[PDB]
């Protein structure tokens, strides 16, 4: 597997803040976007498979990875809309061109799907896995994690996450089938070593998941890209997971109705990149080779 990151971290100022990202190679972008509570590090063993197939980019969401924190931070900070404003500006600053291939996961998919809907003419292909493909109901949420996430979305969330770093220390490992190494966990907890607001992004995210109609704004956004994706002819690669976690049941049933889509199944729960990186990288590279023929 390997715990070493892919390439060197680069920095650029956005909205008066500093954001970190990986940008290696030349040509049309193959954009990898992580979710909660990860960073660009999540794709370290996947991006290599796309070597020479394009400009390999992986951005650290604001307040995450090596990107700046948003002070003053609080319950109102790090909502989906705010993350979008920063990511939109970062992607604009990167001069991506008009033949972008998106590779998304978790909140990176909500952000990526929305961006794609808004810049559809610039999207050459979309590879996704364990994504937030549509608004859901509690019955659709994984049973084993249902109570905990309901707790995150309650006044108990602050103690769980800001004080005890539960999303990083409990959820993350709990949704990876193979044992992580000391170095791998170190890389994941690094941005959240300090108790308090430094960990706010990992609490604000679960409170943004479009479940049972709340929050209304994210539900509407997801409803929008869900409808669009179900009709868009843009080529797609759906990397299904077994047993999987988020993209199972009804949501998986929905994703499987999407047009011009190739699907493969790999072993894993939610953070499948840590369980089947080679299968995932190989599939993405093949997908790209078909989208960018000699
Ligand atoms: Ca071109
Ligand atoms: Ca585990
Ligand atoms: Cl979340």
């Amino acid at each position: 597997l390997g715990a070493k990151p892919f390439g060197e971290k680069k920095f650029i100022e956005i909205k008066g803040r500093r954001m970190a990202y990986i940008d290696e190679g030349t040509g049309d972008p193959i954009l990898f976007q992580h979710g909660n509570p990860t960073s660009s590090y999540l794709w370290r063993n996947i991006m290599p498979h796309c070597a020479g197939l394009g400009r390999l980019i992986a951005c650290d969401l604001i307040g995450m990875g090596d990107s700046d924190k948003l002070d003053p931070s609080g319950p109102e900070r790090y909502a989906y809309a705010e993350h979008r404003d920063y990511l939109d500006a970062l992607w604009e600053a990167l001069d991506l061109g008009d033949r972008v291939v998106l590779v998304v996961h978790d909140w990176g998919s909500a952000l990526g799907f929305d961006w794609a809907r808004r810049h559809r003419e610039r999207v050459q292909g979309i590879a996704y896995m364990e994504a937030i493909a549509m608004p859901i109901e509690w019955a659709d949420f994984p049973e084993q994690d249902r109570d905990l996430f309901q707790a995150f979305r309650s006044q108990a969330g602050e103690e769980l996450v800001l004080q005890d770093n539960v999303f990083v220390e409990q959820v993350l490992p709990g949704l990876i089938l193979r044992p992580l190494s000391e170095a791998e966990m170190a890389a994941y907890r690094e941005p959240f070593l300090a108790a308090g607001e430094a960990r706010r992004p990992t609490l604000s995210w679960p409170r943004q998941i479009p479940i049972a109609g709340t929050p209304a704004d994210v539900v509407a956004i997801a409803r929008d890209y869900a409808g669009w994706l179900s009709e868009s002819p843009i080529p797609k690669l759906f990397i299904n997971a077994e047993p999987g976690a988020l993209t199972t049941g009804r949501m998986r049933d929905f994703c499987r109705t999407w047009p011009n889509q190739t699907e493969i199944t790999v072993a894993g729960a939610h953070f499948i990149q840590e369980d089947s990186p080679d299968e995932i990288g190989a599939a993405i590279a093949a997908f790209v080779r078909r989208l960018r023929p000699a």
